[PDB]
Order: structure tokens, then sequence, then C-alpha cells
């Protein structure tokens, strides 16, 4: 096949996509080895769903899993009556998601399971797969005669022919593995065959961090997680954190081999020690750099010139309301809360209104980062750590290193009861999650 | 005895204000003539109170009425659980209520009825009285020199001895009466003795308004509802709704008799007419103007300074939350609405959190003017009718022309359950009035 491994697409058709998924074990060839993984679609990553504004989502999932699930619909601006977080598909039973894209969106958003205490094991098991929303900006001769690549970055464990097994420490930490792969493949080669390539990344791992930095490249940030922003902005380095997404335009300096990296980066995970009269918590540090993927540059590469626009940011309304969500830890117990609660699925923790605008005020007080994910209601992160964000672009995940506050612009659209939590899924599988009813 | 007749004064003893109060039927001699009112503590006003700041009061209030009845420290910024809106005291038992008076305090309150259904009747009949909290500004030689009177200005008709009762047209306009009275006199005449007073004011009427003015001198005003002013404001008039406060300067100028007045005003009350096909709502359009006392300047009259500077207003946390009421009115009906509802005692309409700062619009959409009263957490105005407040001070009470939006500036203060409502009182007791929880 093509030397890029990337998830087969399944595009709409007269505006409508209807497809029929089984979430079901399956046996594959993963990064050289035999496995069976929970898979959509027969594989992994499942297949990328590509739509365009205004089309119609018909897609029925079959659970052919020993246990419930369901799916989050995850960054799109749906009705939390079809994106529903507390539905439950009992094993061998069918549910459709039915619909309709909204017109003012754009990227690249995914789909994964959200069933409250099995979300880890799931994810973790290889249910994921990438949707991307087309829009008329593609068309832009900038991006057009680019060359379009998605990464699906995601790490994986195995045992016994198996995704390996939750221990105590992974449901404190969230589990990382020690396959860290691109699109299920182990270091692929992407040989360029233009100068520019535009790339759509996906952080889907449960809890592994991506520093990531093209060797002897900046990148170009287009677009966050829920949108464009509103002209490119150049950056050294790319942090995405679990759930998170972003694209990037990256402009080929010269011919050569180019490693891109999951540079070292320290997200707080905690290991035990015993040292003479011990058994306490220790710091695991930064993580042990990984190469991503091999880019080979084609010859005499001469990148298009970047756009000098993209997407104007909405105006929004002044806000009525201000929120303040404190994020707190008991790491022995693996336990998480939100203002010192942990989820129950009975319990509204926030009333709001749709179509105002709130600003919430998110409070890391753990030591670990924690990725804070809002279903339904995008969101214009204002700042972080005290520090002003540099671009105007919707987002629906912000990671919060220890002590930081992100301040948020929260628009409220679609009506009805939905959640915000950690996007590390074994911290809201523990309880790290609450309610929001939007009326 | 004095040709200026005052409610007699009760003053805390060693920082204690202990009164046993009855509300009684009373034979009295009222504007020439001989009726029977209901009274507190068997005169009308009833008693002055006058306390400081840290003083405790303990007031027990014996129902010697034929229905239930109960009081509301009206403008005192304590407990909801000590001045309850909900409380009922029955025909012949007694209650007292006790608390302190707040640290920083100052200003003219006043007592009387809050039973739901009820107050209109009970107000107008004669049941109310003033509460004066002295301060240490109080001792600043600008006013300690001026000569001080309390001047309560409230309204009644009489019907065979006893106050008039209320038809269908006072329920829909709130009742006004023919007797425009100054501390229960007809036109009282004030001799001055010195040349700057200091006259604390109070509207206890249901529903008639006082746009005030003296003959050839302007106002200083230096206190609102509850609280000072930050320094004085000349006014050529000065209009008090229905439950409000003022406290002002006068500097006589010259030698000579001088009219108080209450001018014409058009507060949007309704009449109704038969012109040939008719029957329907008319507008009865500005007041008659009243004459409320003679003022008697001293000879040669030399006034004060005014004083440079009163109270620092305090600087208010940035607030968290925006909320709108919408008042509305069904006139022929004589019901009346806050966001579409009337009032429902076990519903809670607002919640919000002790200590924090909200703003709330409150916008008139009817044609009658409507005084919004808010119990237990007094209020900055920022502007009304889109004008801003010229002064800043504590209010309790805000008019609201027709069409007009006042926006408010709200700390929460006591937590509990406490109400807020139209101030033309049967309004009220007609539905125009709900529940804020603060908790
Ligand atoms: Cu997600
Ligand atoms: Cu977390
Ligand atoms: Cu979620
Ligand atoms: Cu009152
Ligand atoms: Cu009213
Ligand atoms: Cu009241």
């Amino acid at each position: 096949g093509p030397s890029f491994p990337e998830p087969k697409v399944v595009r709409s058709q007269g505006g409508l996509l209807s497809l029929k998924l089984s979430a079901t074990p399956t046996p594959l060839a993963i990064a050289g080895q035999r496995a069976t993984l929970l898979t959509y679609g027969g594989s992994f990553p499942g297949p990328t769903l590509r739509v365009r504004p205004r089309d119609t989502v018909r897609l029925t999932l079959e659970n052919r899993l020993p246990e419930p699930t369901n799916l989050h619909w995850h960054g799109l601006p749906i009705s939390p009556k079809v994106d529903d977080p507390f539905l439950e598909i009992p094993p061998g039973e069918s549910w459709t998601y039915e619909f309709t894209v909204p017109k003012e969106l754009a990227g690249t958003f995914w789909y994964h399971p959200h069933l409250h205490g099995r979300v880890a094991p799931q994810l973790f098991a290889g249910l994921l797969g990438a949707l991307v929303v087309e829009s008329s900006l593609d068309a832009i001769p900038e991006l057009r005669e680019a060359e379009e690549h998605l990464l699906v970055l995601k790490d994986l464990a195995l045992q016994g022919g198996r995704p390996a097994p939750h221990t105590p420490m992974d449901w404190m930490n969230g589990k990382e593995g020690d396959l860290v792969l691109v699109n299920g493949a182990l270091r692929p080669t992407l040989v360029a065959q233009k100068a520019t390539l535009r790339l759509r990344l996906l952080n889907a791992s449960n809890a592994r961090y991506y520093r990531l930095a093209l060797q002897d490249h900046p990148l170009y940030l287009i677009a966050a997680d829920g949108g464009f922003l509103e002209e490119p902005l150049e950056v050294s380095e790319l942090l995405l954190a679990p759930g998170e997404r972003a694209e990037v335009l990256v402009r080929l300096r010269k011919e050569g081999r180019f490693l891109l990296q999951a540079l070292p980066y320290d997200r707080g995970a905690m290991g035990m020690m015993d040292m003479g009269g011990m058994a306490h918590a220790m710091p695991q540090g930064p993580s042990r750099p990984e190469t991503l993927l091999y880019l080979i540059a084609p010859k005499n590469p001469k990148p298009l010139p970047l756009p000098k626009a993209l997407s104007p940011f909405p105006t929004l309304p002044a806000p009525v309301v201000t929120r303040r969500l404190v994020l707190t830890e008991d790491m022995m117990a693996a336990r998480f809360f939100i203002n010192g609660q942990v989820f129950d699925h009975r319990r509204v923790d926030l009333k709001g209104q749709a179509q105002t605008v709130e600003v919430w005020e998110v409070e890391n007080q753990g030591d670990m980062d924690h990725p804070f994910h809002l279903h339904v209601h995008p969101f214009q992160v204002l700042s972080v750590g005290g520090r002003p964000f540099p671009y105007r672009a919707w987002k629906d995940v912000v990671n919060l290193k220890a002590g930081e506050v992100a301040r948020l612009l929260v628009p409220l659209r679609e009506k009805g009861r939905t959640v915000f939590h950690c996007h590390i899924v074994e911290h809201e599988d523990r309880g790290m999650m609450g309610v929001l009813e939007v009326g």
C-alpha cells in the first residue's frame, strides 16, 4: 500500500453519510505482531468519516462487545439528546445516531466510547476513529495544493496478544503504552510529494501527551480542536493533550529525512518507591523521547506561501455568569474530584441558559496535568496560567498543568443535559466528571 | 407641644433597645378628626426607634389585630431568618425579633407589615414607623449643628371614622388618600431655629409619590435609602417613591415662609371612562400639587457650610452573574408579574451565592411606575433609563418609569430565603413578588 498508512475514509454521498459500524473484538496485525483489539469497522483506528456542513449523519452502532458501550461525538456541537453521555447500548444491541452537521463548523473531530466506568479500557483497546468536517476554506490555493494527511496519535501496550489490562497505578495516572503509534503503525515513513503538508493531528491516547516537534522545522498552526484559527500561527513545538486536535502546515525547507518526535514532557505521573522506611509516591518525571514518524522531503522543495487569513473568529455576546471549577486529586485512592465531588449521573452541577455566554474558570489544584473537556459547547480559551492565549479558535479540551487556571468563554448552544470531565479517561472513570444542564 | 409634630423616639440603652410593641386598633385624633387607625405603640406613625451600629434590638410584637401580621425591617441588611417575610403572627400572639445592628450602617429605615395578601390594607390603616441608625458621621460639625427632623410622608383616606376600604381600582393602582400628611399631621408648620436643617425623609405611603420641592431653595442630598452619599449632591427637586428614604440638608437663604410641596407627578395611575361606546382605561394623569408643610426661616439665616465629604462608598468585587427581571401588568385583572409569573411562596426564582456580587437588570415593561424593592441585600444603582446615577450610595428601592431599565449592583449578604417585589404594596399583594435564595 501507500508508504504512509492512514485510516480508510468513508465520505458522505449526496449529503448523507449512512453507515453501520460494529464494535467488535478483531484479530489484526499491529506493529508487526498479531493481536486482538476492540475495533470499529474492523480496523484500528476505525474509519475516518468525512462530511461537510449540513450533511446528515446516520450511524448505526452495533455492539458486539461483551459489555455495554456507546459513542461520544467528541467536539461536535450537536444535541446531547444525540451525543448522549448517559445512553447504554447493551451487548448484542444496536443504536442509530442521527444528526445534521452544523453549518458553521470545520476541522478534525473524533468518536469513541463514553460509558462511565468503562471508557479507559475500551478506548485503550482500540475503539476510536476520526471525523473530518470539510470546509469551503479547503478550496483556497494555499490549502488545496498542500498534501494532506491525518495523524492519529495513539499508544498501546500488548500482553498475550491483547491490550494490556489496567493496573491500579494505571487508574491513578492514566495508562500509557510502550508502542507509540501513528495511525496504528509503528514509526511509519511519510515520503512527501509536495513541499507543503497539511497535517490533521489527533491525540486519541488515554493519557499520553505528545510534545510535537519536527526536526529543523517550525509548525504553522491553522486549526485547534474545533475550528480554524484566524490566521496561521508559527510555533517551534506543539503540545497535544489527550482528546486535543490541531491542524498544522509544514513547509519543507530542504531535501532530507526529518524526524517528527514526541519530546520529553512531564505531565506529573507518579510511581512508588521504598527507600529504607518509605513506601511513598515519587514523580515519574518526563516521558522518554519518542520518534513518531520519518518525514522524507521531496527534491528541491519550494513550499506554497502561507494563507494570509483563515476564518474570522465570531464576536461573542458579553457573558452573563462566571463559574469556578476546581480540580483535585486523591492519588493513593485513585479518586479525582471537581469542586470536592465525584460524578453522579443523577446530580446536576451547573444549570445554564441556552444562547448565553459564560466564563468558566477551571483551576487545577492537583499535581498532575488534567486536560479538561466540555461536551456539546465548544469554547474560546482566553488564558491559561495567567498567560493570554495567542490565538482565537474553538477548542473543546484545555490542558491545565499543576496550579494553573484556565479562563474560558463558553457560549451555551444545545439544550439538554451533558457532561464535562478530565480527558485522561481513567480520571473520568474514577469520578472526575460533572453534569451541566442547559435550558 | 412643639409646633412641629414628630413621632416619639425610643433610644437604645447601654447597647440594647428592648421594647414590646402592640399592633392594635387605636382611637386617636388625626388631622382634626377622630378616627380608629391600626397602630404600633398606640400612635400614628409608630414610635421612631433610634439605634447605633452593633446595638442589640429585641422587639416583641404583640398582634392585637383580627388578622395575622408580621414585620419587615425594611432596608436593614440582617438575616432573613429574622426579617422573615413568610412568618405569620396569629391574632393574639406575639413574636420576638432579635438582631444586631450591622457595623457598617447608617441612615433612615422603617418597619411595617409584610404578610402577603394583607400588606396594603394594614399599611394603609397606619401600621408603620421609622428606625434611625446613628453614625459617627453625625458628629461632624456640619451635621451636628444642623437642626434635625424626621418627615414621615404618608397619606390617608377616612370613611366612617376608619381607613377607607380598598376598591377594585385601588388594587390596580395602589391606594392614595386625600389627606396628605407629614408625621400624621395635616400641613404642619416647621418654625426653624437654625439656618441649616437636616431632614430625614420617608415615603411610607402605599402608592403616593412625592415630587419634593422647597420653594425658592434647592435640596442637598446627603443620604439615600440605606446610607450616606460620598458627598452632598445639589438637586432642584427630589422624587421619593413608595418605600424610599432620603436625607437632605436645607440651607435657609432668607427670612420668610417657604412651602415644601409635592409637585404634580404622573406615575401612570388609571381610571375608567365611557364615551359613547367605550368602557376602557384612561390615564389619571399627574397628581394635583400638595403642600406638605410650611417652613418658617429664622431671622438673618446664615447656614453652615456643607460638609465636603460624607462616607466613601465601598469598592465592590467584580460581579459573577447578570440577572434580568421584567415587570408586566394585567391592569383590568389587577394582576402584576415578574418574568411572566406571580408570587408563589413555595417557588424559588433566583439562587445566588453569599458574598458574591450580581448585576440585576430590572425592566419595567408596564405603563405604571413600579418601585422595585429587594429585601436583605442593599444595592448600588448604576443607571436607570440608560442614564448613569449621579451618586454612589446604598439603596433598597428603585423607581422605574414605564419602559425603563434599572441596572443594579447587588452584593449578596445574609444567607437564606428572601423576597423582591414592587413597593406599591397592592401590586405585591396582587402577585408582583419573587423569591431569592442565597446560599
Ligand atoms: Cu473525547
Ligand atoms: Cu485528570
Ligand atoms: Cu466526554
Ligand atoms: Cu417596605
Ligand atoms: Cu408595582
Ligand atoms: Cu418586602
